[PDB]
């Protein structure tokens, strides 16, 4: 069995701003990472990671949320166990189902389709050897961490900034805002290593073949 690894809970969102046609709007991806010290008092340590593109799509940004998240945690010398919660069914269904279908078909594109296949391959690689439980929640529905992540995504889109990796979180300050309070949101408690039900490992991509 497996050597000890850390457990984190990740909350991701994406957003585009504006009303231009698909692919013309600025966009952002926002990620909150929660970490509770094993044996600790239960206080949550939070870090944020965001990126943006000036003309992009919601699907692309959703994929970047995954890639950026897993890349940042990947840099700590260990595989991780991750509970990844997002508003994007595109990500959840893709990671749990579709990538397997795509791999099965040789990662070949369908003509006329725009499936973001290159990004999916990057995302699958980013996830790597980490063990992930993929979870969906509705957006804009009162899940506090999800709403924060959205706030981060929008900020990223608006400012056209990037964190470059994990940075100290703004969650606590955001949580205390009057706007946040009026929303009457619900916080998700940190997961039990019992709550942890990872998905199967992803197909190792067949790099270098034509679409």
């Amino acid at each position: 069995s497996d050597i000890p690894t850390p457990l984190v809970a990740v909350y991701a969102d994406e957003s585009c701003l504006g009303n231009g046609r698909e692919g013309e709007n600025p966009g952002g991806a926002g990620v909150l990472v929660e970490y509770a010290r094993p044996g600790g008092a239960g206080d949550i340590v939070r870090r944020d990671v965001w990126v943006s593109e000036p003309a992009t799509t919601n699907n692309r940004m959703a994929l970047r949320s995954v890639i950026e998240a897993f890349r940042a945690i990947g840099h700590k010398g260990t595989r991780f166990r991750v509970v990844f919660t997002t508003d994007s069914r595109y990500i959840v269904d893709g990671m749990t189902r579709w990538v397997h279908d795509w791999a099965q078909r040789g990662w070949k594109r369908k003509s006329g389709a725009i499936e973001n296949l290159a990004l999916w391959q990057e995302a699958v690689q980013a996830v790597n050897g980490h063990a992930v439980e993929w979870r969906w929640v509705r957006g804009h529905a009162g899940h506090a961490q999800n709403e924060y992540a959205n706030h981060l995504a929008v900020t990223a889109a608006g400012g056209q900034t990037q964190s470059g990796g994990l940075v100290d979180s703004g969650y606590e300050e955001w949580a205390a805002r009057v706007s946040t309070a009026a929303s009457r949101m619900r916080l998700e408690p940190f997961p039990d290593a019992a709550a942890f039900r990872p998905s199967p490992a992803l197909p190792v991509v067949a790099a270098g073949r034509p679409s």
